[PDB]
């Protein structure tokens, strides 16, 4: 709550038009026609059960959105590509909470320079 | 609400992300293979569409950031009806208005719209 | 030759494989990138190109062909541009295609730090 | 040089980005995000020898790259490839391998690739 609230506040700041979910990504964050969806997670490892995953894949798939995992730690705001997360035997997403992720500013960095996955 | 369910539930039979916003934010937020598609419900009263300044302002803020299409959904029961904000007109004071026969896209129509749009 | 070589020599510093395109290719058909960048699966494809008269062009057929190479690969394409001072990397992405199917850079892209950390921070591991 | 256009060809066939370059391994090949990169090699009475030096650049690249690193038979029909793993390290460095170690097809080399 605090830290999605957060996570909205500075994208506002960046130009983005964001809306919170009410299946759905926890943030969609949009800009110059650029679609950016936002998964909050808590972890030492970062876990999406097959259910959660699939909806979310979904959603991006249909929209044509960029999925990313929103991993909050104390004083680390990471946001990690889906793609990055390994597909376990039973459908799960699974992936270490230290692999290489954006922070916020290097994700709209990303947004702005049209670079998406 | 009925109308705004059944416009969600429609659109995501088109193959749309659909999001219902929780207002400077469009009450439907519809995505498509990169295409953003944004509606504000409005009712016609006595055959005008009247969007106030201040509520205009903020969804035509939102469509802008965003880089989406801006549409006002008909709070009407039978045939869903869609009006691109762009065929409204800006009175003297900023409010928006739409007279009687300013036709909306019907949904298939709004769909083609958006196909036109992913293919570029 | 000298903007190539110091781009060359700075991914090397960084822990890239790095190999030029040959003078025996870039054929206007089946063009290579001029500069290929390696590192533990991330791939970088640059595009060396000079600034003339305020812009970038990009002819059609070599841009297809870069396009079509980056998009096999999943590498991530950029133009570096052929000037001194800062090394400065435009994301194809940000080029506009003109009438006749070719590019163009207007007017501000990378320096090469921002490109190598947002790309690893984009696709490694 | 007929062989390694030949599998330049064929690997653009199956999706690739390919340059034939110009301690650089001779083919590098790309795909989604997958790097294989080749060093063409002559067969010696069924033996494929490399050189230390050579050897050692190619392996350099190939860990640099996060690439996989096979050695192209120079041979007519068809294509084969060895695993650098498969090469068995000498008293003096060099690396040996057999021509029929069982060494890849193209298409097992596809496949490596599309895991």
């Amino acid at each position: 709550s605090a830290v999605e609230r957060n996570i909205v506040s500075r994208l506002r700041d960046k130009g983005f038009a964001v809306v919170r979910a009410p299946p759905i990504p926890d943030i969609i964050a949009l800009k110059n026609g650029v679609i950016i969806l936002i998964e909050m997670k808590s972890r030492g490892k970062i876990y999406v059960r097959r259910e959660q995953a699939e909806g979310i894949i979904e959603f991006a798939r249909k929209s044509g959105g960029s999925l990313f995992l929103g991993v909050k730690k104390p004083g680390v705001l990471k946001f990690i590509p889906f793609e990055k997360l390994r597909r376990t035997e039973t459908g799960n997403y699974v992936a270490d909470s230290e692999i290489e992720g954006l922070d916020l500013e290097d994700l709209v960095r990303l947004v702005e320079a049209k670079i998406s996955r």
